[PDB]
């Protein structure tokens, strides 16, 4: 009994793992996930940057980061409005870094941006043009999370 | 050996349970659930009120209920068309109650409504501009379910 | 007590099976699955027919198959562009068969189709007005999967 039931439950668990992996694949597919491409998702809610980071972290994703022109357009299409990107110069003013780590390998700044305007701007938003503007991290913009290809 | 295998399987189970809850969270987020707000969803199918109650119940949710103007608007944008709300005046005519208990607080009746028209109307539908109209529970309207915030 | 832990693990597994089934049901509902009707999903990616088949198969579904006008309309709405159907005459030229088996019955061919044009056309795409056209299985069209009623 004991050993047999234990062996069966191991098989029951592996079956459930396989099934959950399928559920995730189907949901990603339904979410527009393209083959071999990372995918962006939004609930269309606008919130401060800290909340966006906390939200994506919960979902085991990261705040969306465009690494090239295609991903930048992809993010733009998903958000439809201004949205925070996983980029900030919070650590050292003027030096924008990825929340995931490292210096920018790609950027699409609007003319004369980033400008740390007025009281200060350490976060980044992709606007209704695909272009970027640094803005207050306390301002509320669309939450867009990224998940791996 | 056996106690070690069992312990390892219990760990696998805890991990799988967390992964499923994550799947639930990402799905709700992808379908528009806002932080700290109830999740409203529809399959766009129109059916009698009894069927909407049975369907939402099966999904472990309930027929959508607007507790305030914000939720009323939220439901309005999910439904697109006329939809049943989880409210009825089946016990005492004119006394609308939530199907989950309690007397109706917030309301958004259309002019001349509720009129318990014809042979009687004890259900409620959210219609044009998010206003309400009592209607026969036998009529078919869009099924919208709500899940906790 | 080993047996007590095993019985709890059994209950944990059954609970998980029940919850995964609920998650699947809620997801199908959110994707527009109507009661007792099969449902359709797409990620809007265009690809050759063999890729669509592989993709849907992996998700435990099949390339969308319109069995009647209602389903045809539903697939058209979901796809929004030209998309492959789970129908081909690859096995015997002129005789279209469902990828899951059986000879084609209901059809919605555009005038003058199918025509196995040029070197040949053994696949089928739902196109404009929802009509059908046979086309090369090598061409890239939208991937649409169907899942059981
Ligand atoms: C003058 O500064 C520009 O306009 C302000 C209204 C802000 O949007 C700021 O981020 C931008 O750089
Ligand atoms: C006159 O009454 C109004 O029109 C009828 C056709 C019904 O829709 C009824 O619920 C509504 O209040
Ligand atoms: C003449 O043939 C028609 O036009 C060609 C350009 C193809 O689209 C073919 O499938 C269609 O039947
Ligand atoms: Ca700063
Ligand atoms: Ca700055
Ligand atoms: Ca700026
Ligand atoms: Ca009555
Ligand atoms: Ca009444
Ligand atoms: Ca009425
Ligand atoms: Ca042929
Ligand atoms: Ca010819
Ligand atoms: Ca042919
Ligand atoms: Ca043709
Ligand atoms: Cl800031
Ligand atoms: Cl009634
Ligand atoms: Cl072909």
């Amino acid at each position: 009994a004991i050993e047999v039931k234990l062996a069966n439950m191991e098989a029951e668990i592996n079956t459930l793992k396989s099934k959950l992996e399928l559920t995730n694949k189907l949901h990603a597919f339904s979410m527009g996930k393209k083959s071999g491409k990372k995918f962006f998702v939004t609930n269309h809610e606008r919130m401060p940057f800290s909340k966006v980071k906390a939200l994506c972290s919960e979902l085991r994703g990261t705040v969306a980061i465009p690494r090239n022109a295609e991903e930048n357009k992809a993010i733009q299409e998903v958000a439809k409005t201004s949205a925070f990107l996983g980029i900030t110069d919070e650590v050292t003013e003027g030096q924008f870094m990825y929340v995931t780590g490292g210096r920018l390998t790609y950027s699409n700044w609007k003319k004369d941006e980033p400008n740390d305007h007025g009281s200060g701007e350490d976060c980044v938003t992709i606007v209704d043009n695909g272009l970027w503007n640094d803005i207050s991290c306390q301002a509320s913009h669309t939450a867009v999370c990224e998940f791996p290809a």
